[PDB]
């Protein structure tokens, strides 16, 4: 089906997209991967930016529209483990705010030290019996006044730390995940821990690779004309914009995206309003 | 008192440029003008030298010093102050079309401005003037499509002219009023004078920047930053001097896109902070 | 001295209109604004008190003291973001006033938002997609809402994450070094006393009136200068003769420059009137 | 069908033109009927308020509506001499702005002292010969600015001012008016002094005649709620409003009535939001 604008992603990016272009009453529609303003859960697995309308391609429906927010996000990088693959979705997860709520009075384990493995590791704190974050350094690399939380809560709470330490194999059953194999990265001695379910908070890369080709990209990120003249959010095509962490390596932060896809929303508008 | 950084202003920009500086553990000390902890100071900034370290900032008695400053002083509608006004208040200059609008009844008049504001008081004024002049420095105007083309219906069957890429060099006029205008414009610089009755400046919310002129490179009031996407975004012309919100931003002016570039305003002084020793 | 017979304080359309109707009837009006024959006089300077008990009435400056027979107020309203009580202790650790700021901090946690008007409003159909819960608490019994967002929050409100608490004032904000964790709330109609647990409160008032010095001597409600209003002159006078308001300080409701302007002249016009039969 | 409109503005001064422009921004495509915003040139001479929708009659079409604004403002108001009635569109006038332009080179009178006389000799002043300003008091209940201009022209230009005088009698012939016969108030003196034209200009009533019975009310101006809860524009009925001087004896200045013209435009919105 057409529409005059459609926004990729539901972060804060495209979430607040969406608010900006409702209020201008272009009633936008969010197209954000399964797991006024109307919500359709599809994924897009192929894009046509070529010609007018953009073409964008789901699993069965096919979109067209004139103008184009991208605010995909970022997409997890997996430790390419077998047993990794073999899990997912059955105790192995990369989305701790999309499946958390399925560990309710449950061990769960995170893996990673940066801000993402901190958050998640805080987000399920609230949830799980138990929360214990595996990570193959000595310190964790995010915001201070989130460790200082993590830390009381792995001092007074139900946190546990393991440093220096490498997940070498998730085990389980038919079922799904019910243990972990680790490993000390220093001393090389194994453990095993029981658990219900891992996440997996290791590296995020921005979810972009169905633009490769018709979208200017440097390492991923979808290149903006920024700046200070306005249409900050366009990409190299017109009528395409880009907003979030998919545009941004180096803030990342919620009101961050929020202010850009705020910005993008107003950018559509213009274009919509010459066409 | 001396601060590691010192942030000016109280807006969505400011709060949230505090926000983050606490969350690094900065002690950021907000300093505003109305009258992980963050501290606030009320006071009046009205002198700051930017060309040594420490940055020094002068208070109405007491004088502070920073390794980082993050401008995020706003924007704020002016009705008073404006050039030639005092000499022709009330009587040929204003900033408020509906408030002495009416005084120009069958008398020509002229809009200075191209944004919403500018459209909106021109189209208010064609039901009371003989005529309406809306000067504008650029080719196109920067206003909501509706109201464009209600300007444009105007400008065609109505008492509406556009005169483009000009700008208003000065207000000519005497005792009774003003009854003169010189404009430039900007791509020829050729000179010109036309006849007004008065005079409205119709610019919205200017920035609030006056202190930095001379130490700030700016342009039209904003204070530049560097932008990008490769961080330190919010960099003024000096390393350790950033902006934030309204003051750095003339197109999109919301409390959303403030507070994203009050949060990158923090994170960018805190890089600086950790660089310095 | 420094003496006036009419002094305007404000810089908007209010006190800019009142300042042209008064220069057109030759009062000579003096206009103190907190920025940085037939004329008009502009002082800056900011006016941090008041004594209107006497004839004439004083204004204290940062360092000049003004006096003048009639006084017109139009200080105008604008959005605070600091200086809400309780925050300097709990400032982005609990307490806040922009939920576009700081509200991605409360995923799956439970929030409060303290205000009846749009602002308020929006800023809890806003949190409610971040918030685990979203409890609106306001001091009336209706919202001062556009009535479509109205209809937004009270459908979140019967099927969603939002809680609605009518005739309630926040008393104080609970909590500790890590933060906000409860509020204590009161009904204003039956002054009950509840408390609540709350990860973090959001005061949305809106732009609130700058009107602080006249407490105490100008008869006020919700911070607006009350004025006499109505259909038979003297629209613009408070509870004191010879001292008028106009625009957002005395208005609530339409705030526009338009009215502000409208009532601006008024003011003028009714201080013409008090000096003419003095 | 296409006669139905959801707002409908009566006027268009700056009351009328100010609730248009709020309207419109509001999207209700206001209509406003004057004696995206649709202009229609009729008069209406009857209005039934007393159910839904409103109806108003016009000349020839009919109209109704969801909500309405009244802001008709006021029409002169004449001394109520015969003579006066009696050389109407003849000499004898209430607007300088209308037909003042036939009397270039001319002289001519204007009766009165507040604002409205003032700014009608000083209009007349560019066109006729000579202008000469008649009033009953010994003062003018004006803006000081405006009377300073006054005083400027008839002590510099071609303005007269008799003051402490009153119009007893417009003498003229089949031509139209040649002559006024005049009489100071205070002395019960009379003279006669020779004129092309008289602009009557002494005050302003509101025009509300058709509203009588249906509308509350006082001197003929329409009350309104006023107040600072909102709903400041609205009459005894709900869904109409009324703005400008049609609802306003004491200010009567454009930027009250423009004023009150956004407010009851903002008025007839929230009524509009509240139908379903
Ligand atoms: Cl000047
Ligand atoms: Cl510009
Ligand atoms: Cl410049
Ligand atoms: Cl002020
Ligand atoms: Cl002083
Ligand atoms: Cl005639």
């Amino acid at each position: 089906n057409h529409h005059k604008l459609i926004i990729l992603g539901s972060g804060p990016a495209g979430y607040t997209a969406a608010i900006y272009a409702a209020r201008a009453n272009l009633k936008p529609v969010i197209i954000t991967g399964m797991q006024d303003t109307q919500i359709v859960y599809d994924t897009i697995n192929a894009v046509d930016l070529q010609n007018k309308p953009f073409k964008l391609v789901g699993e069965v429906e096919q979109y067209t529209c004139d103008t184009l927010i991208i605010a995909t996000g970022a997409t997890a990088k997996y430790l390419g483990l077998e047993s990794e693959e073999k899990f997912m979705g059955k105790g192995v997860s990369a989305c701790a705010t999309c499946d958390g709520f399925f560990y309710k009075n449950k061990d769960v384990a995170v893996v990673g030290g940066g801000n993402t493995a901190v958050e998640e590791a805080l987000f399920l704190s609230n949830i799980a019996k138990s929360v214990t974050l595996i990570h193959r350094r000595d310190t964790l690399r995010s915001e201070k006044i989130l460790i200082d939380k993590l830390m009381e809560k792995a001092q007074h709470g139900n946190i546990n730390i393991i440093w220096n330490t490498t997940l070498e194999e998730v085990l389980g059953d038919d079922m799904g995940v019910n243990a972990l194999r680790i490993k000390n990265i220093k001393t090389n001695e194994e453990s095993q821990m029981g658990v219900a379910g891992v996440f997996i908070a290791i590296g995020h890369t921005p979810n972009t690779s169905i633009f490769a080709g018709q979208l200017e990209m440097e390492n991923g990120y979808i290149k903006v004309k920024s700046g200070l003249a306005g249409d900050a959010t366009q990409t190299n095509i017109k009528g395409v914009f880009a907003a979030g962490d998919v545009a941004d390596h180096v803030y990342k932060q919620a009101v961050t995206s929020a202010g850009t896809g705020c910005m993008a929303a107003l950018d559509a508008e213009k274009y919509l309003d010459n066409l």
